[PDB]
DNA sequence: AGACGGCTGGCACGACTTTTGCCAGATCAGCCCTGG
């Protein structure tokens, strides 16, 4: 293991609590699930669970759920023996078999085709899956790790998620807290971000914030979570222009009329 | 002398031949290293 200084700021305790939980599960072997609001740093957390385990070496496949072809996934997952079907001429490695020793990270697990929810089924349990047209079975020691943003309990009843394919993906959820909740955290990430954008309009230095911005932001409920401060804060800098004086007003929304 | 019929050959269009272009891989057996 190591440290891997990853740009993931904000004390707020809620962050400390999830990090403690996330850090504690780093040496595990059981699949975890991250439930959080869209754009709450879920990506960071996925990636936390690997570069912190006892295999910071293994591979690390992205595995989008809606990124799959679907018609031809029966070989995009396990993958195949060269010559299994017309056209085949070289063995191809399934994502799972890619990811042996490493860990898979299904982005947006909620949005997934029904067919893909069943196929996966046995790749998770035990570790038996043979390539399409394959002559023998094998093993896979790829720890599973995925995170969503849409709630899954409702989905299980709704039938969009197999009632049975739920006990088996999640052994633990790391459920991140909402932006508004952290409220300490505001200020800080703001400021880190300002200077962020400051590097890149070629400018010397960011004068700061007026009280007027203190109020604007804090009053604002942030329903876009981490990006709201970024999209909102970085956008303000463009409007701010000259660095001689500190900015006081930042618009909440790009949408609607300007006069 | 002018029109009609015959002849040949160029060109076109399907039905059909033929000619060129691929590029390993996995699997099995003997020998060397090591455990019993
Ligand atoms: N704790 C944090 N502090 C500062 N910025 C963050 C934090 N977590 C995420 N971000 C930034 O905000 C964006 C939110 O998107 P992302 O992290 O992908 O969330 P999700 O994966 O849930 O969609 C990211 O691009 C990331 O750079």
């Amino acid at each position: 293991m190591a440290e891997y200084k990853d740009n993931l700021l904000g004390e707020a305790n809620s962050f400390l609590e999830v990090l403690e939980q996330v850090s504690h599960l780093a040496p595990l072997d059981k699949p975890v699930l991250i439930i959080g609001e869209r754009g709450t740093g879920k990506e960071l957390i996925a990636s936390r669970l690997h570069y912190l385990s006892s295999r910071w070496q293994g591979p690390f496949i992205s595995l989008n759920c809606a990124a799959l072809n679907e018609n031809l996934l029966d070989s995009e997952l396990f993958g195949h023996e060269a010559g299994a079907f017309t056209g085949a001429q070289k063995r191809h490695p399934g994502r799972f078999e890619r990811a042996d020793g490493g860990t898979l990270f299904l982005d947006e697990l909620a949005t997934a085709p029904m067919m893909v929810q069943e196929k996966l089924l046995r790749v998770i349990e035990y570790g038996e899956l043979e390539r399409v047209g394959g002559s023998q079975p094998l093993q896979v020691n790829v720890r599973l790790v995925c995170a969503t943003n849409a709630d899954l309990p409702a989905m299980v009843n709704e039938g969009t998620f197999r009632a049975d394919l739920l006990d088996r993906l999640a052994f633990d959820v790391v459920q991140l807290p909402p932006l508004r909740e952290r409220e300490s955290d505001i200020m800080l990430m703001a400021e880190y971000f300002a200077i962020q954008m400051c590097r890149e309009i070629k400018l010397p230095l960011f004068p700061g914030f007026t009280e007027r911005a203190r109020e604007t932001l804090l009053n604002y409920r942030w329903p876009g979570n981490i990006r709201e401060l970024k999209n909102v804060v970085e956008r303000s800098v463009y409007r701010h222009g000259t660095s001689d004086y500190p900015l006081d007003d930042i618009i909440i929304d790009p949408f609607k009329r300007r006069p």
